[PDB]
């Protein structure tokens, strides 16, 4: 392992460099080294690979070594920070996931993929994700009480 003045290293940079098969071959070396490492800010690879650009590295990056289901440091899961860049195939794919299996198990404030996409104007993945998470939080008690109506 090497980096410099800043604590990213060339998984972080070849993860959001559209460098997909060097990120691949990188990824695998990195996926055997620190497949599990975040960034100073807390982004992940499946926080800042899903963040920034890419699918195939999600895909990829998640297939390997990466299980389905992350924190990051204001509680935004895998399928929650899919959720909230807007992200189809991620929080799609994510919430196919059964990493909280519902959709329901929220962030810290209650940052659900319901309340994330609900809060945003993402509703073409609250169909999905609101539909999993009401599915069982239809009634989606939040810390100051706006639900999807509320809010």
């Amino acid at each position: 392992m090497n980096t410099g003045m800043t604590p990213l290293m060339y998984a972080t940079k070849d993860n959001k460099t559209a460098i997909m098969d060097r990120m691949i071959e990188l990824g695998a070396d990195v996926g055997a080294r620190n497949n599990d490492n975040y960034n100073v800010l807390h982004i992940a690879a499946m926080y800042s690979r899903e963040d920034v650009v890419k699918l195939l590295l999600t895909k990829r990056g998640v297939d390997p070594f990466s299980t389905g289901g992350s924190r990051s440091q204001t509680a935004v899961h895998l399928v929650s920070s899919r959720q909230t860049g807007t992200a189809t195939n991620i929080l799609r794919a994510l919430l196919a996931a059964a990493g909280k299996d519902i959709r329901l198990k929220a962030d810290g404030r209650g940052k659900i993929p319901l309340l994330l996409a609900v809060e945003s104007g993402n509703q073409s993945m609250c169909r999905e994700l609101l539909a999993a998470q009401t599915a069982e939080q239809l009634k989606a008690t939040t810390a100051n009480g706006d639900t999807a109506l509320h809010l």
